[PDB]
């Protein structure tokens, strides 16, 4: 009950900032996550013993892929931690509990391939789930781990509170399917501009939580340039392997995934920043003004990719 997690001074200060990097020491990431739950939620949200057993079963079920790994899970949870702490009074007790868990679990048992590669491979998961294939799998794995003995971190909630939080987690994890992001942000745009955005409309909250999840999931584009640049190598290492596996099926992959077209990467980044990331953090900053540092950092990194193209690095 009286057992706080405390971090070293540099981490204690830097963890509050959006651009915080969780660092290369794997063994500190569980402590970082717990620290965040305790300040985001309270020392009493979760029985520590159950939380710790949950965190380690979740860690065990992330695979050793270059990008979609345990480190990505904790990075995405940290961004959500920053958004929740800069928007203290906007979110329910259940939402604060559910969203940090949703983020930690959002890519459970990812294999480093897109939904598209499962569909063309004809992977069994693509028969079981026709859309948001990996994301429905991630939620399924979350429910599995919650049902291991000693792993029910929500055991003290009522029957209806438990169903509310598992429903927040399901919507939150489905929303990380970027195919769904485009329409979700367009609707949030229209709603904000016509002035119909109402945070007491559950269907509006759902949409706003969906955009937060896209924002946290993409948060590698909002780090200081050297973090963003080095993470892009991990991302492209998965993409090029997928490209390779497409060619193995007799399918020319999109250039973003073709390792023979590495030259085209910097222009592809611009595309991605302009088509996906900037629109995402723009709309998020309109709905949640204190999340502006994410937009500013995203713009700084767009400018750094422009410099890569212009030969200036
Ligand atoms: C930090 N960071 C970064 O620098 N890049 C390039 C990043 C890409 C993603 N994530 C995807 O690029 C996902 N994909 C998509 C791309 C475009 C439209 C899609 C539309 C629908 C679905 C999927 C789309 S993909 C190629 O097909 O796997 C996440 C983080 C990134
Ligand atoms: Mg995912
Ligand atoms: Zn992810």
């Amino acid at each position: 009950g009286l057992m706080q997690f405390t971090l070293p001074v540099r981490l204690c200060k830097e963890i509050e900032l959006f651009h915080f990097d969780i660092g290369p020491f794997e063994n500190m990431w569980p402590g970082i996550f717990v620290y965040m739950v305790h300040r985001s939620c309270g020392t009493s949200c979760f029985e520590l013993e159950k939380l710790c057993r949950f965190i380690m079963s979740v860690k065990k079920n992330y695979r050793r892929v270059p990008y979609h790994n345990w480190k990505h899970a904790v990075t995405v949870a940290h961004c959500m931690y920053a958004i929740l702490q800069n928007n203290h009074t906007l979110f329910t007790d259940l939402e604060r509990k559910g969203l940090l868990i949703a983020c930690l679990c959002h890519d459970l048992d990812h294999r480093g391939f897109s939904n598209s590669y499962l569909q063309k491979f004809d992977h069994p998961l693509a028969a079981l789930y026709s859309t948001s294939t990996m994301e429905q799998h991630h939620f399924s794995q979350t429910v599995s781990i919650l049902q291991l003995e000693g792993h029910n971190i929500f055991s003290t909630l009522s029957s209806s509170e438990y169903e509310q939080v598992l429903e927040i987690i399901r919507k939150a994890i489905i929303a990380t399917d970027l195919a769904l992001y485009f329409g979700n942000r367009k609707q949030l745009e229209e709603m904000y501009q016509t002035g119909s955005l109402n945070l007491n409309n559950q269907s509006h909250r759902d949409r706003v939580i969906g955009l937060m999840m896209t924002a946290c999931d993409l948060c590698s584009v909002t780090k200081l340039w050297p973090v963003t640049k080095l993470t892009a190598n991990d991302i492209y290492a998965e993409f090029w392997a997928e490209g390779d596996e497409m060619k193995k099926l007799g399918i020319q992959p999109i250039p973003m995934m073709d390792r023979d077209k590495k030259d085209e990467v910097p222009q592809g980044q611009l595309g991605f920043y302009n088509a996906v990331a900037i629109p995402c953090y723009t709309t998020l900053t309109q709905i949640l003004p204190p999340t502006e540092p994410l937009l500013k950092a995203c713009r700084d990194n767009l400018s750094q990719w422009e410099k890569v193209i212009r030969g200036e690095e």
